[PDB]
Order: structure tokens, then sequence, then C-alpha cells
């Protein structure tokens, strides 16, 4: 076997579900459980030339791994979004909630990186 399983080559993220994360409150408990909807635990990263920063680096990271998941403002192609359907405010909150873990995740692992010998 060769080709069809692996089109993109990008490269795989830890397993990373637990790190510091403060909330504690009700609402903030909201973040936990919009997460819970989805949690991914995980981020794809791809053959950046080098000299990109971290800011980039976890971006696109970013941006990949939402469209793989097809979540975030990267899903099918860039289109309309402003609908009600799931509950705009819940499926918003679920978006940052998962925007900002994907994007976490990504710096946890460069930090992490950065910190390794």
């Amino acid at each position: 076997g060769s080709v069809v399983g692996g089109l993109g080559g990008y490269a795989m993220g830890r397993v990373m579900s637990g790190m510091n994360y403060h909330f504690d409150r009700p609402d903030e408990y909201r973040w936990w459980s919009e997460n819970s909807a989805r949690y991914p635990n995980r981020v794809y990263y791809r053959d950046y030339s080098s000299p990109v920063p971290q800011d980039v680096f976890v971006a696109d990271c970013f941006n990949i791994t939402v469209t793989e998941y097809s979540i975030g403002p990267a899903a099918k192609k860039n289109t309309s979004e402003a609908v009600a359907a799931a509950n705009q405010t819940e499926v918003e909150m679920e978006n940052k909630v998962v925007t900002k873990v994907i994007r976490e995740m990504c710096v946890q692992q460069y930090r992490e990186y950065r910190l390794a010998s």
C-alpha cells in the first residue's frame, strides 16, 4: 500500500488533554463543556520553512487543524457562518473554545519544544 491514506504529509501533534487551565466557575465550565463537544487533544503542523515565528507557526497550525476537523472559521471554504442552526452563541463559544484550544496546544508544543534539549 502507498498513497490515498495520506495526501497532505502533515506532522502529527501529541495527545495533550489536561494541561494547566484555570476554569473553575460555572460559566467558565462552558469552556470545558463546549471543549468536551469536540476535544481534539492534538494539532497538525506543516513543514514551515524555519524563518517563521511561533505567531505564524501556531496560527497556520490552527488553521490546518480546524480545516481537518471541519470547525473554526475554516471548514467549507470560508463562507457564510452568521446563521441560526444550533444556537449561534453556543456554537460561537464552542468555536472560540476550539480555536483557542488548538492554538493553545500548538503553543504548548512550541514552549516545550523550546525548553527541550
